[PDB]
């Protein structure tokens, strides 16, 4: 299987390796675009032929995500690199991932590895900082109850204050300082863009320190963006 859960936060790193294969990732994204390098490495001595990376969407994620990228070299030298750009454009909010399916042939042999990209809601994120007195009138504007999602889950991490601030920062919101009375709370803002639509996000992150637990709340202007949000942030603490 893939590292995919470790990118919802970070952009770089390794996604995936085989006994013959390493696929390594670096990620970039401003506005609702992105561009992301996948890196092919050859652990072995001799050369991968017909070698065939395929980016496979769910229809629904193609009107929603629209992924572009050039051929990438078939043929990849044992111990060698070969490099991928795929560039991305974010049409609507979504919560399903592209698949990367790599095949090539190896030794005379079939080989075929299948893997889940980490192209997630979050990074089209723009951080927005705010005053208190600002972020409490947003906060109160909200009308519809499904654009409140909240979520209370066991923290699968110790409660390391500066590791928390780190992994909301690299989420990709703002991190408002003095803005929650409660000092122990933790308080977020930023604007999630896309072709069709940009969508405010704010978010409250409450630790029970007695029961090791969470509260995590988020607040936006669209149910389905509260909601994946609030499904991917949980998973980080």
């Amino acid at each position: 299987e893939d590292n995919f859960a470790r990118f919802v936060c970070k952009n770089n790193g390794v996604l995936f390796e085989n006994q013959l294969l390493q696929i390594g990732l670096k990620s970039e994204f401003r506005q609702n675009l992105g561009r992301m390098f996948i890196f092919y490495g050859n652990k072995t001595s001799t050369q991968f032929l017909n070698f065939t990376p395929t980016l496979i969407c769910a229809d629904d994620l193609q009107t929603n995500l629209n992924l572009q990228t050039k051929p990438v070299d078939p043929t990849v030298d044992g111990g060698a690199q070969v490099q991928q750009v795929i560039n991305i454009e974010c049409i609507s909010d979504f919560t399903e991932a592209p698949v990367l399916n790599i095949q090539f042939r190896y030794g005379g042999t079939f080989q075929n590895v299948s893997v889940k990209l980490p192209i997630t809601l979050n990074k089209f994120f723009q951080p927005t900082e705010m005053a208190s007195q600002d972020f409490f009138q947003r906060w109160k504007q909200l009308s519809n109850p499904q654009q409140e999602v909240q979520n209370i889950f066991k923290a699968k991490h110790p409660m390391d204050t500066e590791i928390t601030k780190a992994k909301i920062i690299g989420f990709g919101s703002a991190l408002l300082e003095e803005v929650d009375p409660n000092p122990a709370n933790f308080v977020g803002a930023g604007i999630i863009h896309t072709k069709t639509t940009q969508i405010g996000c704010l978010l409250r992150l409450e630790p029970n320190l007695q029961a090791q637990m969470y509260r995590l709340t988020l607040r936006t202007s669209k149910d389905t963006v509260s909601q994946r949000l609030c499904e991917l942030l949980s998973e980080q603490f």
